[PDB]
C-alpha cells in the first residue's frame, strides 16, 4: 500500500559494503528495512549475495538494527 522498502538495484556480492548506487525505493511485498533508512545503510556490509530486485530484510545486514 504506501510504505516503500529497500531493494537491491544491482546484485549486491556476499560480504560488499553496500553503496547508494545499489539501493532504490520500491512499495513491495513483504516489506523489508524502510527505503527511510538508505542513507544510514552505506557501509554497512550484507551477510549474503542479494540478487537484482530482491527487497532487502534486517537479517541480511550486518550490524543493522533499528
Amino acid at each position: 500500500a504506501n510504505q516503500a522498502s529497500v531493494v537491491a538495484n544491482q546484485l549486491i556480492p556476499i560480504n560488499s559494503a553496500l553503496t547508494l548506487v545499489m539501493m532504490r525505493s520500491e512499495v513491495v511485498t513483504p516489506v523489508g528495512i524502510p527505503a527511510e533508512d538508505i542513507p544510514r545503510l552505506v557501509s554497512m556490509q550484507v551477510n549474503r549475495a542479494v540478487p537484482l530486485g530482491t527487497t532487502l530484510m534486517p537479517d541480511m545486514v550486518k550490524g543493522y538494527a533499528a
